[PDB]
């Protein structure tokens, strides 16, 4: 049984992978794109096969003792958005049928990617579906503690996330009062900066989260205008970011070498 | 390596099935093709892949915001594999 559901897995994932072989090497109108290939059709047989295996165990399991363990609500939103991504290109494609079917309301249908609306159901069918291949690959985790060298490795690994999440309550008080002091200082000059950064909420935060990986400049605070007192107040709270969160980041990597030698 | 080798595959198909379709939309060649994504990844581990290879120039956010949530939860998730390797090597001299 563990065999035949671990070769049905590989499976899975090997029609993943060969589900995007045509454009590896590289890559009405919207009639075409829509239909669903053979290797697409054997991916939402498995999608409802696993939808299935899900409903039985939370039929024997109970709701109750399903929905405890934290894993199973992984297991279960990786299949919610893989039946996302598949509605949503249905409905792509009854749209185009409705559209062919006629020969402007056919107009749209016509047009190519360049001008497609931001929130067609195309574009919302493969948003989701990149999200659920990432988790799909989460299921690894169901076979992994069978091999006696995989095991341990997983075993220690699930260990070193609880503590880092322990930890990531200082790390989010640190973070959130930055992010607000940066988008206050920031919020007035939006055009007069030289990049987008620090101007809105949802800019604030990606550029303090990147800065995290040394992925963020120091031109965010840099201001075109005359007013320096305004730029070197960003300069001092982003240097004094960098020194708390360098600060915490080595505080938990202390701590949680004491907590592997208790 | 192992569970490092499934992390990275994991997010190398999954960012290559998001930008395929953007293959000229992008501001720069990144998870285009299969080895345009392998190779920004695998750079992305020494810090020396750009965030702006999630940025596309069409209006679609909604495809850029998955983009930026998916590497950026491959640099979460590399930092902590990275941290329970280090420190399962430090006990290992130890023991
Ligand atoms: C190592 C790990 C470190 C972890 C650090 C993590 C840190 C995470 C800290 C909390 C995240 C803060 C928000 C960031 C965000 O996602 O932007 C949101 C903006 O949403 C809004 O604009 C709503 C109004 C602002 C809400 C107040 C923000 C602070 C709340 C504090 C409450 C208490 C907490 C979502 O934006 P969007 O909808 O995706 O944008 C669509 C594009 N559009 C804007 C063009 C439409
Ligand atoms: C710290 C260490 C971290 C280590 C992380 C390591 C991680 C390595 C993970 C595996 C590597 C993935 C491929 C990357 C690659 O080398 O590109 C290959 C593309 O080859 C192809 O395009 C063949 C078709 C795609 C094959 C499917 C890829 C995934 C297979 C998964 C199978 C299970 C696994 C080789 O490309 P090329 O031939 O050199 O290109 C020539 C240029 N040209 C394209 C213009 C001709
Ligand atoms: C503390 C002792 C003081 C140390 C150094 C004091 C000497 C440094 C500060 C004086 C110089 C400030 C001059 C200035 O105007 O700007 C400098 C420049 C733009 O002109 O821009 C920059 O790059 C400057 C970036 C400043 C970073 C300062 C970091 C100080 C240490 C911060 C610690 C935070 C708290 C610790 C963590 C707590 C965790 C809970
Ligand atoms: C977990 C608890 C939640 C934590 C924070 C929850 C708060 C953060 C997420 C909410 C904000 C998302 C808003 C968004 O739409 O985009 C943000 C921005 C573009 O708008 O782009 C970005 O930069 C955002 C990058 C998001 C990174 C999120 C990382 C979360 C922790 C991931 C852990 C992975 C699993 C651990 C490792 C397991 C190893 C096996
Ligand atoms: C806690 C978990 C286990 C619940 C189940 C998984 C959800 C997280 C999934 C299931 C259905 C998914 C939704 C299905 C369809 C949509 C509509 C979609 O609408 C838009 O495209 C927003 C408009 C825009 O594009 O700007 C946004 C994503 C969303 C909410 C998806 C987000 C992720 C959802 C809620
Ligand atoms: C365990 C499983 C069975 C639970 C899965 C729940 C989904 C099947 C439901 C929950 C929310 C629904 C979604 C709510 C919103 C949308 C957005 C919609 O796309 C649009 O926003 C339309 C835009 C336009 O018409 O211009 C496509 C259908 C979809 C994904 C719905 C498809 C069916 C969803 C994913
Ligand atoms: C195909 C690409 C995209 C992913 C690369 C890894 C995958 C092929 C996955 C899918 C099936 C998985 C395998 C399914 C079968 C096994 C055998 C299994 O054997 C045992 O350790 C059990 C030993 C025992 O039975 O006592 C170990 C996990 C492993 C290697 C799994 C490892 C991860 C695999 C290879
Ligand atoms: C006791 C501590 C923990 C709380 C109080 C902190 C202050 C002692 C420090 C922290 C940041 C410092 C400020 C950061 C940088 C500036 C900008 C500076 O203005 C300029 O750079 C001049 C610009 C120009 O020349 O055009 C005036 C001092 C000031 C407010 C500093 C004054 C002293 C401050 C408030
Ligand atoms: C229980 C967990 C482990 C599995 C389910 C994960 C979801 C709860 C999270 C993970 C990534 C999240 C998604 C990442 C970012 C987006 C893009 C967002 O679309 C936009 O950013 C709007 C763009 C625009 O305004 O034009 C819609 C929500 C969504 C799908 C998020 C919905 C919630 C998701 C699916």
């Amino acid at each position: 049984k563990f065999v035949a559901h671990a070769a049905s897995f590989t499976i899975f994932l090997g029609l993943l992978v060969m589900n995007a072989a045509d454009r590896f090497e590289g890559t009405l109108f919207r009639m075409k794109t829509s239909c669903f290939s053979w290797m697409e059709m054997l991916i939402i047989s498995w999608v409802i096969g696993m939808i299935w295996a899900e409903c039985k165990e939370i039929w024997t399991q109970g709701p109750k003792e399903y929905l405890f363990e934290l894993w199973n609500m992984l297991d279960f939103g990786m299949l919610a958005i893989f039946a996302a991504s598949f509605i949503a290109r249905f409905m792509a494609f009854w749209h185009a049928s409705k559209a062919q079917s006629i020969i402007d309301n056919v107009k749209y249908y016509n047009l190519a990617r360049i001008k497609w609306d931001p929130s067609d159901p195309q574009i919302i069918s493969e948003g989701l579906y990149a999200i659920a291949v990432v988790l799909s690959f989460s299921r690894i985790a169901y076979i992994l503690p069978a091999n006696e060298s995989f095991g341990p490795l997983q075993i220690s690994l699930g260990r070193t996330v609880k503590d880092i999440f322990k930890f990531m309550v200082i790390f989010i008080m640190v973070f959130v009062a930055f992010m607000i002091g940066m988008f206050n200082l920031y919020s007035y000059y939006i055009g007069a900066k030289q990049n987008e950064a620090f101007t809105t909420v949802e800019e604030s935060f990606k550029t303090l989260f990147w800065a995290i990986f040394g992925l963020s400049e120091v031109k965010s605070v840099v201001i075109n205008y005359n007013h320096k007192f305004i730029e070197n107040i960003g300069y001092v709270l982003y240097g004094v970011y960098n020194v708390t969160m360098v600060i915490v980041l080595l505080n938990m990597l202390i701590a949680m070498i004491n907590s592997s030698f208790q």
